[PDB]
Order: C-alpha cells, then structure tokens, then sequence
C-alpha cells in the first residue's frame, strides 16, 4: 500500500453553501494526534490543555457543487468532516484531539450542519464507513476502489430517506421524537442516536425494561447459546440466568462472563453494563441482540439473517429506521451493527482510491 491514496470528494449535495474538509485523526508511522492537508502532508497538533484549548484551522476546501476534489489520503486513523457553510470548532486536550459533542447544547458545533466518515488506512488496506451511532445528519456515502479497478461503496440512501427518517422518527412514540435537533425556521439539522437519547433525557433509562425482562425470564429455563466468532461456529458459550444475573459458561464448564439486567443506556451504547472489552466477543453479540430484539426470539446467537430483526414494539427504532431507509439495508445505527455484518463498512486489502460523495437532503 503506497504512502498516500487519492481520495475524491464530490458535491451532489444540491446546496449552495462552501464546503469544509477536515481531515483530522492519527498518523500510522509515529502515533502523533493532527490533521492531514490536501496534498497528504501531517501536521500535528500543538499542545493541548487542561481544559482544552482552540485547534488551529484545518479545514480544506471541499468540492462546489457539481463538481470533485482530490486529496491525498495518507497511513491514519481517524475521521473525514465535512460543514456547510460554517467551519467546525475543535479543541485540544491533554492527550489531544476533542470530539464534538452535539448532544450538548452549549456544543460550539450544535448549530453547525456537518458530518463525517471514519477511516483506516495502514499497511493492510482502507477501510472506510458510513455511522450513524452518534446522530443522523447531512447524508453521504463512502467507496474504494479496490486493487483490482472494482468498487464498493456504501452509506447511501434510498430516494427521500433523508427526510423519510426524520419523519418516521418523529412519529414514533416514545420520546424518539424529542432526538430531533430542529432549527428555528423548523428546519432539521440532526437527530441523536438513542444513547444520547437517553443522556439528554429525550428517552427513559427504562425504555427496554420490559423486553429486558422477557429475555431475563426467558433464559432462567432455558439456555442462550452464544457462538460469538463467526469464523469459529464450534466454539459455544451457554447462557442461564440465576440469582438475577445471566451467568455464560464455556465448554469447560467454568463460568466465564456474567452480566447483569441491563438498562437502556447499556443496549443503546454498548456499554456500561454491556461492556465489551473472552466477554468482549459474548457482549457483543448479546448488544445486537438487545438492539435488534431477537434474544426472545433466537436462543442460538448471533443470528443468521435480518428477518426478524426490529419486529418488537419496543426496539431500537432509530436502527430499524435508518437500516430500512438504506438502499443497500446496511448501516451502523448502534456500535455493533457489523454483528452478522449488517454494517455500512467497506475494505480493502490494496485500494488505490477512496471515494467520498456528499449527498443530496432528500
Ligand atoms: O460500545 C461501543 C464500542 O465500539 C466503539 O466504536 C465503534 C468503533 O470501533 C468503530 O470503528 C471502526 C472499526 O471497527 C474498523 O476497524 C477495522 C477492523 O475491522 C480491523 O479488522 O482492521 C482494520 C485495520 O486495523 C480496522 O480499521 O475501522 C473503521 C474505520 O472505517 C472504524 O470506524 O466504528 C463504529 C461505528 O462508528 C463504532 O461504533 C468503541 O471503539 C469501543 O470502545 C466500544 O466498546
């Protein structure tokens, strides 16, 4: 894999205003926290403080409407912003760059329209994806081309499933309504994801407490088994509950991971109570599981395909809305949608270019 890929940047947003690109993460060979400019080059950032401090300017300038620019893109983490309009503010901690916070409403990003995709290129590949885990906001998608001139590409939506989410949001009861950021002229600029939903106080820490207990019932009588690599199908962990706690056994006969009833934002953030630092591969399965609502359903986890997925009354409906507006169905609506890789990441091992598209509000 070369030092730097071309990554092109198009404008089918159908919006008049500039465009900003910031291309800010970690550089592969030294590890240092900074921001790339168009031609590839690594700057890293100044010292930041305690508490933080303004980052120097490291926007770009992105594509007019209608048309593409290139930049180089080189071995780094990290994310791809692009605003409308406004420049984004960004600040430096002690250990380097803040990522904005829009669930906040003193945010200096909250009235600000902006995106962004996450990327890693290193000695392996790119991967390069489409996330709504945080919020659902201006639309875009993400390609590669691969080694040998094919392309994926991923991320973008159905015609009107721009507006086609916001408006089954807002009409799903709840409190999903009150995840939408809506500007003064009634104009929305995002929704949150639930789990700042829930930490903005728009849904109840107890909105899955019901299914919650369905599955704890459920698997006190009977076992969940958890078969968590999908390259591994024989390596099996069973799940019963007792005392109150989901209590994982491995083929062994040792206990090896426990987890308690979890609460709303545990589900929605994969975490918490759901953490998943062996736990770490059973967590995660058990998180989509919750997400999706399929625990009741399939005692014999991950599941195989999509069917039954979203069917509960009560699920993560931001999720099964975004997933359903997707042209390709996938997306990363909760962090482990890339169980049974329904996921909107694309990779490859010898890219060559990447491809990001600016879509339009439809
Ligand atoms: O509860 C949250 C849980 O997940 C958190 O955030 C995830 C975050 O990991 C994520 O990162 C994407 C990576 O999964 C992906 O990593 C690639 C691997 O698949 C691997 O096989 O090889 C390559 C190269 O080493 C890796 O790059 O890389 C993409 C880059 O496109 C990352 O974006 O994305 C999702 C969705 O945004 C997040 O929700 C968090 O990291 C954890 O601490 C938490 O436990």
């Amino acid at each position: 894999v070369p030092a730097t890929i071309p990554l092109t940047i198009t404008n089918n947003s159908g919006r008049a205003e500039q465009i900003h690109i910031y291309n800010l993460g970690t550089e592969l060979s030294s590890g240092r926290q900074g921001w790339a400019d168009a031609s590839g080059a690594f700057h890293p950032w100044p010292a930041g403080g305690n508490p933080p401090t303004p980052a120097p300017d490291a926007s770009i300038p992105g594509p007019a409407p209608g048309r593409s620019t290139t930049i180089q893109i080189p071995k780094f983490s990290g994310r791809i912003y692009f605003s409308y309009g406004r420049k984004m503010e960004f600040r430096l901690t002690t250990g380097g760059l803040v990522q904005p916070a829009v669930q906040n409403p003193t945010d200096p990003n909250r009235d600000i329209l902006f995106n962004w995709s996450e990327y890693t290129l290193n000695d392996s590949g790119l991967w390069i994806n489409s996330t709504q885990v945080d919020m659902f906001s201006a639309p875009y998608t993400v390609g590669v081309r691969r080694g040998d001139g094919t392309t994926l590409s991923t991320g973008k939506l159905r015609p009107g499933g721009y507006n086609g989410v916001f408006n089954a949001l807002r009409g799903q009861s709840g409190g999903w309504a009150n995840l939408i950021q809506t500007r003064s002229d009634g104009t929305v600029l995002r929704a949150l994801s639930p789990l700042y939903g829930v930490e903005t106080g728009a849904l109840p820490a107890s909105v899955m407490d019901d299914y919650i207990n369905r599955v704890w019932n459920k698997y006190t009588g009977t076992d969940l088994i958890v078969t968590p690599f999908a390259d591994r199908p024989d390596v099996r962990y069973t799940g019963r509950v007792s005392g109150g706690v989901l209590r994982f056994t491995d083929g062994s006969g040792a206990v090896v991971t426990t987890f308690q009833k979890p609460d709303a934002s545990s589900v929605f953030g994969c975490h918490r109570l759901l953490d998943a630092p062996v736990r770490g591969p059973i967590s995660r399965t058990l998180c989509a599981g919750f997400n999706r609502t399929t625990l009741l359903a399939n005692p014999h986890q991950p599941d195989r395909s999509a069917a039954g997925f979203y069917q509960e009354p009560v699920t993560n409906h931001y999720a099964r809305i975004i997933h359903a507006h997707m042209a390709d169905g996938k997306a990363y609506g909760f962090a482990f949608d890339d169980v049974g890789h329904h996921e909107s990441l694309v990779h490859d091992g010898d890219p060559r270019g990447a491809s990001l598209t600016l879509d339009p509000f439809d």
